[PDB]
């Protein structure tokens, strides 16, 4: 243990009391690498892109092995030094829900992070892509079948234990659904601790574990909120030059991070996470039934 700040709680102190987070927003912004994202822009690919202004690069695309058109909005964020990955997705569209879970499988991912509601503002942002019920949802498009196993649901997240059927081979893997019911568009958890309950709950499935293919990340736009949760978790990873580490993740997917409050509590998180775990739990209010046996 050190006496001396780490230099990401030394940053925190000057931004709070300089208050120069939407100047240091503003940096990165300006700072942030373009790369070409030509097969976004394709014609045939316009219905497969929730919004006009999010795209995954060329480079980092995701591609759907073996279809007539291999887009999908998702980008293969990838940090070599933490030896963590993620894809970084938007919420699937009514007609991407078959290519989302089509990724699911062939990247052999263990668990989806979903970060936003289904209707945001009377605005929808994501199809609903898994069942609500008993129901075999089919997604006859790409072969693919989700069963609803089992649910834990928290006062501000569910947990659901979704069976992903290949209906071609009859293979089944079960896929871990982690829903972050509380976190708002262009928003910031209620709390750190709100956060990281979250975010250890996710690691301790063993999900982003390197014996899985990739976790799914998304929200809306799979930036704001997604990038919010990968920039943490890729920091807690390496614990660093916060900074740096977002402009590098940004090189694999536009626009990670989209508020000067979301970049604030990212900080907030790291600094938070670096050092309890019971305490996240009761400071987060999880339980829906608290009650002793």
């Amino acid at each position: 243990s050190n006496a001396m700040p780490t230099t990401i709680e030394r940053e925190f102190e000057e931004l709070d009391t300089q208050r120069r987070w939407q100047p240091l927003y503003l940096e990165i912004r300006n700072e942030s690498h373009d790369y070409p994202h030509r097969v976004a822009k394709f014609p045939e690919n316009r219905n497969r892109n929730r919004y006009r202004d999010v795209s995954p690069y060329d480079h980092s695309r995701v591609k759907l092995q073996n279809a007539e058109n291999d887009y999908i909005n998702a980008s293969l964020v990838d940090i070599e030094e933490a030896q963590r990955s993620y894809i970084l997705t938007q919420g699937p569209l009514p007609n991407t829900c078959c290519h989302f879970w089509l990724m699911v499988w062939q990247q052999k991912t263990k668990a989806v992070v979903m970060l936003n509601r289904i209707v945001e503002k009377e605005s929808v942002k994501c199809a609903q892509y898994w069942p609500t019920d008993d129901q075999e949802m089919l997604f006859k498009e790409t072969g693919f079948s989700v069963k609803l196993l089992s649910e834990d649901v928290k006062s501000y997240y569910t947990v659901h234990l979704l069976q992903l059927e290949n209906i071609n081979s009859g293979e089944t893997r079960t896929i871990s659904h982690f829903h972050y019911t509380t976190w708002p568009d262009f928003g910031v958890p209620e709390s750190p601790a709100s956060f990281l309950n979250f975010l250890f709950k996710v690691r301790e499935s063993g999900s982003l574990n390197p014996d899985h293919g990739p976790a799914v990340i998304h929200c809306s736009a799979g930036i704001g909120r997604s990038g919010t949760f990968s920039l943490v978790d890729t920091c807690l990873v390496l614990m660093i030059n916060i900074k740096q580490v977002l402009l590098n993740m940004r090189k694999y997917r536009m626009g990670l991070i989209q508020t000067p409050d979301q970049l604030r509590f990212s900080y907030m998180a790291i600094i938070e996470g670096a050092k309890i775990q019971k305490r996240w739990k009761e400071l987060s209010k999880e339980d829906l039934s608290p009650a002793f046996d």
